[PDB]
């Protein structure tokens, strides 16, 4: 595509992003990445309680920014939550507060570990002359030992480098609709649907790597935020920033660009609607990077895909269509299996309205098939 | 460019439509008459009485913004009646599936909007004369005395005098990239210009609007349906949803020329997780669709703040302070209006409104180029 930091290999993820900072902030990294084991000893609060306020003056490139808003971010998150058994800090320490802020609002990210900091800017290849397989990978930062945080990190990432793969075919179907090329416009839309539908398989490998009494009972805990929370009423205190208590969303996967812009570009207006499903994918886009809204911003200002195909009365160009959408559809309903194995029966051992939200979701992307 | 903009009335809907195809007369009639139908009590009678009109008989654009605006006034005076408290809160089957159709084909929720009784509400008398009050009227009211003809007029009269501002827009990101230091001091004393203009314009509303009447009358029919204690969970579209659905009153935020002069100058009005920052997001679903693309697609070019805060140019930050300051005078001035129309008429039978819009011209002041 365009300047808006895609990737043509790894797509909307940041291509082989940085694992050491400055030593100027060893005194960060060091908590970081010792994380599984700081918090078991009652002495990761303690440290972070410890550390002297460290300026953001000195982060040079871009990729360390995000190496550092991850490191500050998952900091953040194992400071609030502790040892995740309902201890909560309600106000962030002010030597971190700050430094966390300052940088976020100057990536125009909130100030709280989102999807693109802990699975586009946490991973890393084993061997850098290999592929991009979750053998050859590994993530860059955990929260606490045998949390599958790897696997749940890295398949979600593996599909969002498949799925990913249909974003270089994008202008092509924009401009195959302007010069009225038929032949070129059918075989682009084939071709995004043969990437969502492979996306689909990557998706099954969190069978293997991901299990449902651990991603429940302690990776959940890690990865909420303070918006809507009962555990943090008003919100966190960014001690030294703003004096008032600020809420903001845990991570999703919402807050990815390629799992929002199938649906921009397909015409499916997941947006529309009072809905809390339209609501939550609409603010969750102020929790990408500025670059990755820019680009869903700019989908939605091209004619629609969907009604193009729709006055053509080519029954080829329909079916087409209609493959992407039947890839969508079968993604948000074997996630929703999984939800059903990874929240649900876990739970079992209010919630009925996630599946409502999801169901949501899906029932509107199996609305717009053609015919 | 293709934002459907025009050089003389800007975001406005030029010369629109005055009458609908004969088709639709049952329509027409009853918003042509809605304060004798309202005055009488038989609006909410006729209303039942009506057959389903199907809205394939509304090909142009136009003709599709008028039945849009029929449509919702027909929908705002059913639920509010005589606007005293007696509400419906089931919308009849032969309007709500038009209504719905039709705003599911402009991508507008199916209420009453900004768009519809400001931008697409205006006739020209005389088309040889200019774009005056004594010039132009509306084409819909709701009540006798409701003062309808000011408060309408007097906002599109204001956003025509903002959006003679809109022109030079691509100016200031044409200098900005080519470094044009003189065009762009140019370019930025012709938005302070147009502004300072706009308010000028914006007095008007003393001469044609009265505190009792926007109070007691034009208020209540500008009414929604999101968090208000009289339709606790929004309304029934019959025929069309099983379920009510929520949605919010009209209200100038949801035109885009107000909102884009704080995008383009770099102030972000949308930036964090704040109440004001997350209403005037949500009224961008509100604009027409290739409004709200031009909101969003501004913040994609580089920021003209940033740009003019790093070329200390004594004459550039002088531009641009102009136009912050046109701002904050546009949007204090905005004040003094809502405590005489509101907070007043209030005190002879609140705070959280006030607040608001504190909160909006508070943020801007902080753009005001000493930070
Ligand atoms: C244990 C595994 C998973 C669970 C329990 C789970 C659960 C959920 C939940 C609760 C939501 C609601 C929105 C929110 O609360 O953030 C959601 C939405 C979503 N999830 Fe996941 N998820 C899992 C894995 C994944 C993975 C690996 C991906 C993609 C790589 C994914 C993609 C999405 C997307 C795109 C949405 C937005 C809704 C939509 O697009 O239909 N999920 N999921
Ligand atoms: C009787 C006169 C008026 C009253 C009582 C009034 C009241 C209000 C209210 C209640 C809001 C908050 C938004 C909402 O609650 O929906 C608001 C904001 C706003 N008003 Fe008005 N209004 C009046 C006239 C006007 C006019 C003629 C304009 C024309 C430009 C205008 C421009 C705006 C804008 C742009 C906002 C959005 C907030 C902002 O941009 O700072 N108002 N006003
Ligand atoms: N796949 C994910 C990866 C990282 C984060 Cl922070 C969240 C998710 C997710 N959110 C909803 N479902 N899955
Ligand atoms: N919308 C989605 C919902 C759930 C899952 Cl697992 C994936 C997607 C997606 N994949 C590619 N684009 N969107
Ligand atoms: N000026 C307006 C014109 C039409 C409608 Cl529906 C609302 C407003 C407004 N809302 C808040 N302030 N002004
Ligand atoms: N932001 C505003 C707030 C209140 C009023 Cl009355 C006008 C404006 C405005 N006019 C042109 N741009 N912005």
């Amino acid at each position: 595509s365009k300047e808006y930091h895609i990737d043509e290999e790894v797509g909307f993820a940041l291509p082989n992003p940085q694992e050491n900072l400055p030593d100027f902030y060893n005194d960060w990294m060091f908590i970081a990445k010792h994380l599984p084991d700081l918090i078991e000893s009652g002495q990761l609060r303690e440290r972070v309680e410890k550390l002297n306020m460290l300026s953001i003056d000195h982060l040079t490139d871009h990729k360390s920014q995000r190496l550092a808003r991850l490191v500050l971010g998952c900091i953040t998150m194992a400071y609030v939550w502790g040892k995740g058994h309902g201890d909560v800090r309600k106000v962030l320490p002010r030597n971190i507060a700050v430094p966390y802020c300052q940088l976020s609002k100057k990536l125009e990210l909130p100030p709280i570990l989102v999807y693109a900091d802990c699975v586009l800017a946490n991973w890393k290849k084993k061997d850098p002359n290999k592929p991009l397989t979750y053998e050859n990978m590994d993530v860059l930062f955990s929260f606490r030992d045998g949390d599958c945080s790897k696997g749940f990190f890295l398949v979600s990432l593996l599909v969002e480098i498949a799925a990913a793969s249909a974003i270089k075919v994008i202008p092509t179907v924009f401009k195959a609709m302007q010069m009225q090329e038929r032949d070129t416009l059918l075989k682009a839309l084939l071709e995004i649907a043969s990437c969502l539908e492979k996306a689909l398989q990557v998706f099954h490998q969190i069978h293997d790597h991901v299990n449902p009494k651990a991603f429940f009972s302690v990776l959940r805990i890690y990865l909420s935020g303070w918006k809507g929370n009962p555990q943090l009423s008003d919100g966190l205190v960014y001690e030294g920033f703003w004096e008032d208590p600020k809420e903001f969303a845990g991570g999703s996967a919402g807050q990815s660009s390629v799992f929002q812009c199938f649906d921009v570009l397909l015409g499916i207006q997941q947006t529309a609607g009072g809905g809390h499903a339209a609501q939550f994918l609409q603010d969750m886009r102020r929790y990408m990077p500025p670059a990755h809204r820019n680009f869903l911003c700019s989908l939605e200002s091209n004619p629609s895909v969907r009604e193009f195909v729709l006055s053509k009365g080519d029954a080829g160009l329909r079916e087409a269509y209609d493959a992407c959408v039947k890839a969508l559809v079968s993604l948000r309903s074997y996630h929703l299996q999984i939800v059903t194995k990874y929240i649900l029966i876990p739970a079992s051992q209010g919630g009925t309205d996630l599946m409502n939200f999801l169901k949501t979701v899906r029932s509107t992307t199996e609305k717009s098939l053609l015919k």
